[PDB]
């Protein structure tokens, strides 16, 4: 007997075309999605070069139409330069991601005036991501504040994160978040496992009790994303690891498992991979679509997953429980049991969809 | 003709006693606020052991009773236990000091969490003072206004942070601020001429553009202090250097050069020397207490000055106009043309005079 669950979405993704596919590109990432049970996903603007004017947002829109399986939606990055130049093509971007840690050159901030700047410039009604880790969540929570608007916090990691957003919920303040599947799934004691060069990953992996405050505080978590960021064996392996972890392929068969062990529901689950992400960054909906997963299925995660081209996963050897039968995407069979069914190009920009503009006064 | 000053106040000393007698002690420390025009002084807490519980407390009044040649407040630091114990002894001290950036290990915060914790259990009518950095500034605000009291940001050096502050105070946050002398005065166009050990300061020296923005915005600093931050010479120029500048015996004659170019006026120094500090941190008056200075004298900034055991300064080389010829602090004559002639122990913790506590509801 196979769950019917309506098409999954992945806010966070990082696909490398332009400029990085060898890593991935559109036509992999993808496949690498349906597999996983994810018919939509947004991808990030840290490409080369990154997306952080329109010239280049109107190539990776192009590369995207060529070679997406899925639909999609393409954020801008934000930049020292950018701020009140994005008004023209904000709308047809996913929303608008500010990079606050480490990141290269084209995207670093130097300043929190400049994320203010952002905050100021950037249309008021069109999401805003940042990629912010420890004080810097309540740093931009400020920012966010002296604007009057809100944003979405990434990749929510620690115990510290967890309760600060807690906190902020509490006093009725507008912001959201997400969880990749690597800080619910793996700490500090698959360190030894993973070494120094796979196990390299920004937010780092967190301590046995940093885990433990996400799940106990999963109330607060809005989204799942998995912050797919794939990188090949030899750069993770080599002398200046870049950080990041695969993880399309691994997200979902990872949370049915949970859902199986009675750690969440299936509808916490589909809140978090579905509801919440499309009232978030007002993504529209898919018709005819839709995920068949097989719940009684076990298996061990390989030591790499058939479609990603980073050809390695953190995740290998662990056991789970449930797997990704069939996917329909708008009426077409686009994965079945291990076979991507859908040529490259069939995936669609949703914010070119009448119903994927995001509503806004006049 | 001299010009009649009332007592001045310095919020941010460090007097090293006990731990540190050496770099400095009560008597030296209260010999060089004097020899600058300053009659009362708030001692930071990181001595050696700091200042983090009751009984740490009570020794350092005790030192400080015994040795202090001026008047003085005792701040407590805020650890990573102390949260919720600090109640009873709260009222006795000049505040609450939290380290949010580099510090020793007894005095550091791991999580913002922490932060949040001091700010709900101090009590509220009672001062909170943050050395803040960049993005710090922003989430030490945030974490104030989720717990709706307000905050003091200590030594703020460049323009990031004081348009920060700006944009904050014009959305009616509860927020004040000091400026030390070096980030009025130096920059890193001075770097050159002292060298990476004794240029080693924390807030670092800023860019010519800090600098200026400082001054530009003189309306958004509440104070001036000095962050009087004594080590020897031997220790800035060895091989872990400590950072900090000592400054109590030239803050008053760099600002008087100022004023004497029409850089701020006299009120505006004394609103920042004199009135704020007493609002800020509910300190008392001083009764028949005044410092005469004379505006007219010029001299240029010697290799030590006379009584700080630092024994050296980064001020070197300077020409200022301005230097303070006599101090009476309360009826007694206590410095005159380089002679201290009151004796340690003359000065009193201004948290124990009827008029020093700080008023609150019953
Ligand atoms: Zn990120
Ligand atoms: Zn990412
Ligand atoms: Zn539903
Ligand atoms: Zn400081
Ligand atoms: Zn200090
Ligand atoms: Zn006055």
């Amino acid at each position: 007997k196979l769950v019917r669950l309506p098409g999954l979405i992945d806010v966070h993704v990082h696909l490398r075309e332009p400029g990085g596919t060898h890593k991935e590109d559109f036509a992999s990432g993808t496949a690498a999605a349906l597999a996983g049970g994810i018919t939509m996903v947004c991808a990030m603007p840290n490409t080369r070069p990154p997306i952080i004017d329109a010239p280049a947002l109107a190539l990776a829109q192009k590369l995207a139409e060529a070679g997406a399986r899925c639909d999609f939606a393409l954020f801008l990055g934000a930049s020292s330069e950018n701020a009140g130049t994005l008004g023209t093509v904000a709308g047809s971007a996913a929303g608008l991601k500010l990079y606050l840690n480490e990141t290269f050159s084209e995207l670093r901030l130097d300043s929190v005036v400049q994320w203010m700047e952002h905050f100021e410039t950037w249309p008021s009604h069109l999401p805003i991501v940042a990629h912010a880790e420890q004080q810097t969540v309540a740093a931009v929570l400020m920012v966010a504040q002296l604007t009057q608007r809100s944003v979405h916090i990434s990749h929510v990691a620690r115990k510290e994160e967890i309760l600060l957003i807690k906190a902020a919920k509490a006093r009725g303040l507008p912001v959201t978040c997400e969880v990749a599947p690597h800080h619910l799934f793996l700490s500090h004691d698959d360190l030894e496992r993973l070494g120094p060069g796979k196990g390299e990953v920004r937010p780092e992996l967190g301590s046995r009790q940093d885990v433990e405050a996400l799940w106990e505080n999963m109330a607060v978590i809005d989204c799942f994303a998995s912050d797919h960021a794939p990188h090949t064996l030899e750069e993770k392996c080599g002398s200046r690891p870049p950080p990041g972890f695969p993880g399309l392929e691994t997200m979902l068969p990872l949370l049915l498992t949970a859902v199986s062990e009675g750690r969440l529901s299936l509808d916490d689950l589909l809140q978090r991979l579905h509801h919440n992400p499309r009232r978030i960054f007002h993504l529209p909906p898919q018709e005819d679509t839709y995920v068949e997963v097989d719940l009684e299925h076990e298996w061990t995660i390989p030591s790499h997953m058939p479609f990603s081209k980073a050809h390695w996963t953190p995740f290998e050897g662990q056991k789970v429980k449930g797997t990704v039968r069939r996917v329909v995407l708008r009426g077409e069979v686009a994965y079945i049991d291990g076979q991507v069914l859908v040529p490259p190009g069939y995936g669609q920009d949703v914010r070119k969809w009448p119903q994927g503009a995001v509503p806004q006064l006049p």
